[PDB]
């Protein structure tokens, strides 16, 4: 009839002082919010206020410690996953593939950087997106991600449905459960992950190019074993969860109070470990920035080509008022043709504040174009070149190129042009599967890690 | 108040399909009565969801249960009698995880060997009933996977959407159990501090002070010897429930890769499951389903168990003689266990198979109070574990573990303990959706008492 | 019966040469009387030999002694009163190492904190004498570094070749101590098994059974919690002796590299040394020598110690306020310790320096038996440690350690203990070349008793 | 007067059954023995029978386990030190230097081999040597090593002096004490040792040649740390002690019985962990081979160019009668011009026995010549080439090139020609300090390790 099933829905409030501060923050204007009825939103938030959290505060405190090391130039941040997760594709094979692809990158980057890599997935919550246009090319209300409405090009599917708040949480908690299982039970074994990398080198069209570094890494691993390193710390990995904090109904409902066995109680957003604010919602006096101000999680802000040095400093002063290294990550996405010019005066001005942000490169979102064959796509070479320029900016300034933020999948999709597979405009039509932006496929994402490893090694 | 999910629009190896079909074609007791087409829709949803557990965890559990079977570890299994969707919250889950960990510390010290920790959690949403009409003249409550606790006819109708609600709640609970155990709740030193606070405040804490202090001095000894808090920071808590609703269990089957031997069916709704008294028909679907899955399994054994039938369970469910694959869960009643258990243990031991012998001291010791509550006396619960130990000591066999129903809540559900919970007291916080649980103090007191059994 | 060694045919920093010269120019008590030119030849040999210890070990010991001084570890120091060349054998060295380890296990459990293990070994070859003529009318025996034990005049002549014989024996003993401690003698589980055998066979083993079993259950708990035998397989035993013969100690000085701060003189005849009652003249060469070397040092404090003099030792020997650099070693007599120690501890604590307070319960409790033997009563030895603990408990200060004279041999040298060694018994195996030692059973019994003091 | 000092000398016997077997073995003829009086030898043996052992049996059992792994192709044996230790040069700086030089080699070989390296020093007992001629070029009785007589060209010094048995033990136990201290207290820290290697690359004349591999190793080490390997297993190293078992008075006096907490009591030679029998004393029916037969230690036999395949098999049958992998090491020293020809039929015949020996290359003792300027010397290139040929023999046969046995020192001596320093015949006169054969100096020994690492990597 509909080919759906309906699932029926049937504790103490947050402290009054923290709620008072939250309410003053959320009184600010919020861009890009769903347009569902307030009373229905309230009902769904009330459901979510009672569910088990996706993450817990001690994990977020640990992440914060590891991100402080990144900010101080003593680790590197890898952040990667789908552009937009869908409920339909939130499956074991797909989750496992994206976790594998992230781990494979991390091995190569760890060796290249000669320092720890903090692994943060875009996963278990990346279900909401902004739109510039409220009507899409089919004359429909725009798809806004599965937390808000449906991808299917159908008017009914596109109506904003607050029950998707609860479907999002179910999907997020189920995905996170599996990410925890996979990372603690042997998928994330260093030797197993490297074996996958060896197979990539064996079969890639440009594997000859990456053979030398792959063999080095292999000889590094075998050296560890030769020296009598026990495989204990090598058996499991930590993968943290992240998404864009966009739908404030969801994020506010997933706020919890820490139990104060750590230093004192505060608000954590336990929908994720770390979240970032996007280019379309980072209004300095808007609700998203004010929400980020109130929560204890590490946070990031996207910085595009219109960014000024002065506005960047404002973000730093609002979001890192206590000068905690790693609390704030500034995520540059300029375009490969602009990054070398636009980034330096922003970095200089922010460095002069005495604060220590993480400088992270997003080489995807500034390098998107439309193909002749009608697909939204990005060229691999432009993605690579923005990271190259980003490294050059930091090397010239003596600052730390702190990490990358990429959109990838373990699927063999045909979404970005180029790479060693030499994906063409024609090829795009084969497996163009993204519900939003074009992702690096599993080979392209690994090839990028090898290339960035060589940047790190210089 | 509906959320809504879409019904999704590589085949099993032929032999596994054949064997699964044959198992599920056998008669199955205690199944919900809902329409086949609606059940199919829900199963098709569940066949696509992320699993609650993964096969490598289950293989690890099997290794650790083999050590139990060989007399080199002890099995602690505990949690709610029935999880509810309403009470599937962070505080409640944290409390039950804490209560299990607290027990495990005391039992680990008492046993002088590792304790395998298995929660009744993230799936324990279905129960059998002897009668389909209850004392109020309603269709019986069968757990939140099947129908609703509320005493009205509409709530008690069997609703297949509860299959998917059960999974949602299970996966969210399991996520949190993983987080809590890897991120410091399960720190050995933190858990023991809770035990010290119990001794401080219990009415019979004087009784348990000496052993508590011994444990404390054992922990400090580790630190004194330069043991780093690496192995001590985190714990493994496995998930278990009664495999009852075969619509749910069959939909949560996944095929392993052939990285370990050959491809097998794992039930990834849990790490380990057990078959109950009312569904363990030797030629029934539940026992046959258990034969087809790779998980470690248990079978409840009540007072009508024969030595010969016990051997037949062993031979059907442990056909490859894999130590720890099968757990036999005695629940006899404290007045019967000493008499009924020995000839069952003797006969099974003579097979050359190595089962885990596990004591369930709850389900054989239930009575109704004057004040109308289903309850159990603490002293009878303790005494069945005592008798169980005596049976094994006399035979030279391994008293392998306990299976108890507990909660971290301060409920008033079982009589007695050091709090001396009375029939009157029961009315205060009788919160269980099914059987009476040991509250958090009673569960810890039981662990101290069983530690003293282990030490003798 | 001579082996023969050749006299070997970068200058100190000027300030260290100046300070060493000034120290050694001060008056030195209790020195051998042998010709300067012969002493010089021997020192020149010793200036070229491989050191018994190395500076990084001494820096590590200093770190571990700082933890003792801060109340976070306990110091066990024990071995022969006087090592002899004749008894410097594998069995004897192994026995004394075993006896020290056995004590350390019990004390570690009792203290609930790490025990720093320091043997009187690999150098303890020289002793002071109050009288230069002994009861037989001979020149007194002064230890094998100086002259011979045999009661005849020729053997008692001071012989500087014994300097080099002492080093040879020391370095050979230290080699073996290193081998034994890294290669399984010092395995925690093996050492505890020896303790279990003692409880099995001692006449008062019933008395110590409960604590022995507690310790056993503590060890098994570690294993149960999945502690790997990595940290448990090996132990560190440091070497110590009284720094008495300044010809020997000065020849065994080596200059550190400047990898840790600046170059310093280390005495590499040992890890730590102490200055005795008869050589601790505040303006004498021994105290000045101790000021110049980087090793942790101790000073013996007897019944005539004032609080003011104790403070002067602290200020001279710990001028930089480095916790654990100085150990003050109380030896008062069991009848005096409670009275004499408190005002010394109070005054020193008020300085803001953190010394190690260590009990030597032997040297203040020596008497002569009817049957002619120098002996000590076990009960008086125990009682001085008891009083020492009482002094510290009353003051809120740290009873930091003990310094005892023990052997792994079944000798008959100290009266009493559970064996009830009598005056008659003494004649059986009175084997010490100087003071009466606790035998292997008495030394272990003492550790059990001091563990109970630690537990109160 | 003499410029010496005299040191005066002042327990249950070994079991009667073991002594009976020992006496039957030592009844055999023994070559190259000192000629001191029997009654004086007996007195000195009686002294030594009572001294603390240099090594203990549990260490030797552990070595045997690690050598079994070498024999099975899963580890590599490095054995190195002075040709002849002297008492005069048995000092802290010299011992420390030789330990450092061995460790430096081991790091490079571990990385190159991608498997553990068993580190065995020629040290703490290498005090005795054979001679072909009983009169030397000065018309004196030949120097036979400090255990027997004195190096000084003086008739009195050259008389065989049994008190040197006890001086040898004193020196051995003092050296071993220090080797234990150094290896457990931070000299043997992996990172510290590698830093020395970095400094060598910085300053060697051919450091450009070895820079790439040095940097690889550095990046391997930093990878370990990046992956969160704790520096516990990396802080200390095991260095075992070895010498040629030549003077049977010494070796027999240092026999001890194991305490039988291991499987059963037997005779261990506790003067060392492992000993070998030389080319001049390996008579198949001689006392040295029979002594090696009776002791439990791992043992080696030198095989020179006159070796037959049949005699090699005889050694295997006498010395490894229980087919214990690693118990026997066969140490080829052929000459670089002969090894490729002479070794293969020996390896083939021995492999066919079903026994697993360690095949170890001694590239020194077959490659010695006299310079025009009068010095006994070896060319670096010939030393390297014999190891090269040795590897080629094993690669062709599918057998395991199991290790090397070299004569090295941490001193900057001028004893072997060539290397990157290009040591000439003229240069030899500068620091020719060996009491017997020419050693690789500290730079040459490290350069050899780099070159053999490249052999391992092929
Ligand atoms: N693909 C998902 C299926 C899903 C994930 N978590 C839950 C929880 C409860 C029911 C279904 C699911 C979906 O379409 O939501
Ligand atoms: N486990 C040690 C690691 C090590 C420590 N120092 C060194 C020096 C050279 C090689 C290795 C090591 C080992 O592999 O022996
Ligand atoms: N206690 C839960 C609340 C809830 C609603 N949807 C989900 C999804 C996943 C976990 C929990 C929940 C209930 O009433 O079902
Ligand atoms: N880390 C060691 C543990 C140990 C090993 N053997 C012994 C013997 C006695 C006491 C302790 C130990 C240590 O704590 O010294
Ligand atoms: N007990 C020793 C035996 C001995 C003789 N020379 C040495 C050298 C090193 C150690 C011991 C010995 C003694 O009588 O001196
Ligand atoms: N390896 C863990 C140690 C541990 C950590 N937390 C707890 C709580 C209760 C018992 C033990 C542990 C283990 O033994 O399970
Ligand atoms: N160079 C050494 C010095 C030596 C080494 N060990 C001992 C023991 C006793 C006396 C001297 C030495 C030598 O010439 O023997
Ligand atoms: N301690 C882990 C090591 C590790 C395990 N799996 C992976 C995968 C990719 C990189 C590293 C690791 C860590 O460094 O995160
Ligand atoms: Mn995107
Ligand atoms: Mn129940
Ligand atoms: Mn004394
Ligand atoms: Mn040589």
């Amino acid at each position: 009839m509909n080919w759906t099933v309906d699932i029926p829905i049937d504790l103490p409030p947050l402290p009054t002082d923290l709620r008072t501060r939250l309410d003053a923050a959320l009184a600010k204007p919020a861009a890009q919010q769903p347009t569902w009825p307030a009373d229905q939103a309230l009902a769904m938030r009330t459901v979510l206020e009672s569910v088990p959290p996706v993450t817990v505060p001690s994990e977020i405190v640990r992440l914060q410690e590891q991100l402080a090391q990144v900010a101080k130039g003593e680790a590197f941040l890898l952040q990667g996953g789908d552009c937009a997760e869908t409920f339909m594709d939130n499956t074991e094979p797909h989750i496992r593939g994206n976790v594998r692809a992230l781990l494979q990158m991390a091995v190569v980057l760890t060796y290249g950087a000669s320092m720890p890599v903090v692994k943060v997935a875009r996963i278990a919550g990346q279900y909401a997106k902004p739109r510039s246009a409220d009507i899409d090319a089919l004359g429909l209300r725009s798809y806004r991600g599965d937390m808000i409405n449906g991808f299917a090009p159908d008017a009914a599917a596109r109506e904003h449905d607050p029950s998707r708040l609860v479907r999002a949480y179910a999907n997020a908690s189920a995905a996170m459960n599996l990410v925890r299982a996979l990372t603690s039970s042997g998928l994330a074994s260093l030797h197993l992950v490297h074996d996958w990398n060896r197979e990539f080198v064996r079969t890639s069209p440009a594997g000859a190019r990456y053979e030398a570094l792959a063999t080095e890494i292999d000889r590094g691993l075998r050296f560890m074993s030769a020296c009598g390193v026990a495989d204990r710390n090598l058996q499991t990995a930590e993968i943290y969860a992240s998404h864009e904090a966009l739908v404030l109904d969801y994020e506010r409902a997933m706020l919890r109070l820490s139990d104060g066995d750590d230093g004192e109680p505060q608000l954590f957003d336990l929908s994720a470990h770390t979240v970032w604010i996007g280019e379309r919602t980072r209004q300095i006096d808007g609700a998203h920035i004010a929400f980020a101000q109130v929560i204890a999680n590490p946070v990031g802000v996207k910085l595009g080509p219109n960014m000024t040095p002065e506005l960047a400093v404002e973000y730093v002063e609002r979001l890192d008022p206590h000068n905690k290294p790693g609390r704030l990550t500034l995520v540059s996405r300029m375009g490969n043709h602009k990054v070398r010019d636009l980034l330096p005066p922003i970095v200089e001005k922010v460095q002069a504040t005495g604060h220590q942000v993480i400088w992270q490169c997003d080489p995807m979102h500034g390098n998107t174009h439309e193909s002749s064959t009608g697909f939204k796509t990005r060229h691999f070479d432009r993605i690579v070149d923005e990271v190259q320029g980003f490294f050059e900016v930091h090397r010239a300034l003596g600052t730390h190129p702190g990490g990358i933020h990429v959109e990838i999948t373990g699927e063999n999709v045909t979404e970005c042009l180029g790479g060693a597979q030499d994906i063409s405009e024609t090829d795009l039509a084969g497996r163009y599967e993204t519900a939003c932006d074009p992702r690096l496929n599993t080979q392209q994402s690994l090839e990028l890690a090898f290339l960035v490893a060589e940047m790190l090694r210089d």
